[PDB]
């Protein structure tokens, strides 16, 4: 039988309340992949291309609970885990791959770091911009996008879908080389 | 099993030619971050659902490496981009062109002959004109001068971006963004 | 230049770091007897068809020197050896390791992140750890204690031998000759 070779994890929160918030951009990418998600453990899980795509149902800062058991079961190394998430440290229109390093305060990234015991999983950072002050971060990410931002969101979603498949096929450095410098604004 | 596009770099194979002007197209493909290996009469890399070619045919016979793949995969000419040195543009200029004449470029002519159409796209990378117009073959088979190397570096970084632009967005948006640049 | 391998010594540049525990990798590279010169953000030497590097990046940034070089020369990660001090082994231990976690070593993390893989080789030179982990930065940026220095000499000699071994035979054969040593005995 086959054995799953990679995890692609979309960050978000469960339920209709949160489906259109900036903090669900990772779920919005996973829903653009043409996949068949089904319930498994504490997530919605799709298989494609010999690995797993998941939208955890844990809430955003508890996704590590859903990712780490799957990684351990399948012996999937951090470089074959890609966490797709919104990023306040980049403007909307910018996308960046990153292997490891800081979480920049993103508590979903931190959840997965604690659960795995390593920071060195891969990330696809989807810029959403930042409020005028950092003390407004929770409110900013749990808001929807402004209507005027929607056309850019659509371009980013499309780019991100391409990026995900790039990474699955090629790993991080090649994909970073062609996607990091895009300005979708 | 389905390939959506071909990007073809012009050049001659071998270390002897790797730094020559007529290898500008190879040099751009070598900046894209891909993994090339031998495949037919070419070094080929796969990325983004298409193929990138550095032919092994020599410059003037590149069509022979392009056409089997275009035929097999049913790639229309508008999804083939030929990246090549252009003596009719100065060093520092880059221009997208859809279709049209080969303008004496024997590699471009080889591709037109092999595909049976001019409709394919080109990324023309200016290299300037030799002083003596009878020394054009020798000019393209020489290295860039020391003092041109900084401009070459800018044009390679730009052309790298331009190729990816074309892959994602097609030619009009990218001609919009690049054709006006002057990196000299 | 076709380059068959990269051997990287972890350290920081400058006199004030030269004798610190975190400079064991530089100390091994200086034991090789080679002629290093500046090249990019590194001191570089050539021998046996490959490259030997003391990056000038600082310890936690060495991936920025290593990864572009490896990509330029198409060097697979298993032909990259990183020589470094290791708090998770006692002084006197010398262990080759393929892949695995960085164990918190921020220089090994730099390389893993920049390469986008764990798959490079390491020559782990034990230095022990402080009794409280909250003074780890001071511990690594300290010289060895007086009584430690004779041990360090045995470890540097063995590590020079081990680098030459690995250049020729790579990791398993050389692990078979070095990994059971305890030079504190
Ligand atoms: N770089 C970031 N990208 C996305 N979400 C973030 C980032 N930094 C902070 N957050 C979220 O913003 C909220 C405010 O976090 P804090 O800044 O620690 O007050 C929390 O829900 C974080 O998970
Ligand atoms: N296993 C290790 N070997 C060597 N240096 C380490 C190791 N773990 C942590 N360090 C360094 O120790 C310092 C303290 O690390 P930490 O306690 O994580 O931030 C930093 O400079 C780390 O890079």
């Amino acid at each position: 039988g086959s054995h799953m070779m990679f995890l692609v994890v979309g960050q978000g929160n469960p339920g209709e309340r949160y489906a259109r918030t900036r903090h669900n951009l990772g779920f919005m990418v996973l829903d653009r992949l043409g996949l068949s998600f089904r319930p498994r453990g504490e997530a919605l899980v799709a298989e494609a291309e010999g690995g797993l795509f998941l939208k955890p149902l844990t809430y955003y800062n508890l996704t590590g609970r859903a990712v780490a058991p799957l990684a351990r079961f399948y012996k999937i190394p951090p470089e074959r885990i890609l966490v797709v998430h919104d990023e306040m440290d980049l403007p909307l229109g910018r996308i960046r791959f990153k292997a490891g390093g800081s979480a920049a305060g993103n508590r979903g990234v931190l959840s997965i770091e604690e659960a795995l015991g390593t920071r060195a999983f891969h990330r696809l950072r989807l810029g959403i911009g930042k409020p005028p002050d950092p003390s407004r971060g929770a409110e900013y990410v749990l808001s929807p996008f402004r209507e005027e931002e929607l056309p850019v969101v659509e371009r980013v979603l499309e780019a991100a879908k391409e990026a995900v498949w790039c990474w699955v096929r090629e790993g991080l450095p090649p994909c970073a080389g062609r996607f990091n410098g895009l300005d979708l604004s």
